[PDB]
């Protein structure tokens, strides 16, 4: 079926939970043996969210190459994404090692450091220009260059230096600051505006490594971001845009990381975002 009228049909019939459970039942199951090794317990935020072995990002390190991060490679759309958990106190150095080694231009953050009175990720970037951060375990330096605070999101320019080679690179940090503590946004308008700002920066383009996107576990809000982006790109590429099937795209992405889209409300919000976005594109 088309999207917008499939949407109204699920609303009127109140069957979002059943649609979402079908997706959960059909989703791929692949091994995640490296994630479960005892030496990696303090590298995982949640025991039930792990990267598959076949798609995990490997650190270029012979001691321990593990990080909780997955490469989502979308062949027809010609887009790739790295989805990862919010960094932990003992993985902030690994996080920036990955950014460096994978040649990423942008980092997309969809959570606040504290939500619901608890810490959802480490404070992994500097908050003042004159107070830079040094990660001694991976030999990197990170400096805040500029910060632009808007009503729904903040953009930061960061300098990452490899202290071993003295090479430097500019990284863009796109921080969506207004996702509510509970539920999903009432309108997708600010989330779509944010997606377009990431696109306009070059951070999603083939001349760079894959964008790094995270929330707390790296599957819920993060899944919503890449699902909406990929569906909109396919609607532009194809002769028949109404042939884009959001459920089929989601199952393809779940071949590369488990659990993408965590609730039936997030699924409904993803439909809403693609529907409204397809009108603005034209
Ligand atoms: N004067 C000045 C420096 C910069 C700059 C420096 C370093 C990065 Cl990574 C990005 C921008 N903009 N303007």
């Amino acid at each position: 079926m088309e999207m917008e009228k499939e949407f109204e049909q699920i609303d009127k019939s109140g069957s979002w939970a059943a649609i979402y459970q079908d997706i959960r039942h059909e989703a791929s199951d692949f091994p995640s043996r490296v994630a479960k090794l005892p030496k990696n317990k303090n590298r995982n935020r949640y025991r039930d969210v792990s990267p598959f072995d076949h798609s995990r990002i490997k650190l270029h390190q012979e001691d321990n190459d593990y990080i909780n991060a997955s490469l989502i490679k979308m062949e027809e759309a010609q887009r790739s994404y790295i989805l990862t958990q919010g960094p932990l106190p003992n993985t902030v150095g690994h996080f920036w090692e990955m950014v460096w080694e994978q040649k990423s231009r942008g980092v997309v953050m969809l959570n606040r450091v504290m939500e619901k009175g608890s810490l959802k990720c480490a404070q992994y970037w500097p908050q003042k220009e004159e107070k830079e951060m040094i990660f001694e375990d991976t030999n990197l330096k990170l400096t805040l260059i500029s910060e632009d605070i808007k009503s729904y999101y903040t953009v930061r320019q960061l300098e990452l230096e490899n202290l071993t080679t003295q090479e430097t690179r500019e990284i863009l940090h796109f921080h969506y600051t207004t996702w509510p503590d509970f539920g999903v946004p009432e309108s997708p308008a600010s989330f779509l505006n944010f997606l377009f700002k990431v696109r306009e920066s070059g951070s999603l383009s083939p001349e760079h490594g894959p964008v790094v996107v995270h929330c707390s576990a790296g599957i819920g809000r993060s899944g919503t971001f890449c699902l909406a982006d990929t569906c909109l790109l396919l609607m532009d590429k194809r002769k028949d845009p109404s042939s884009v099937d959001i459920k089929k795209v989601l199952l393809e992405m779940r071949k590369f990381r488990m659990g993408l889209i965590q609730t039936a409300d997030q699924l409904r919000f993803s439909y809403l975002a693609v529907i409204e976005g397809a009108k603005f594109i034209m």
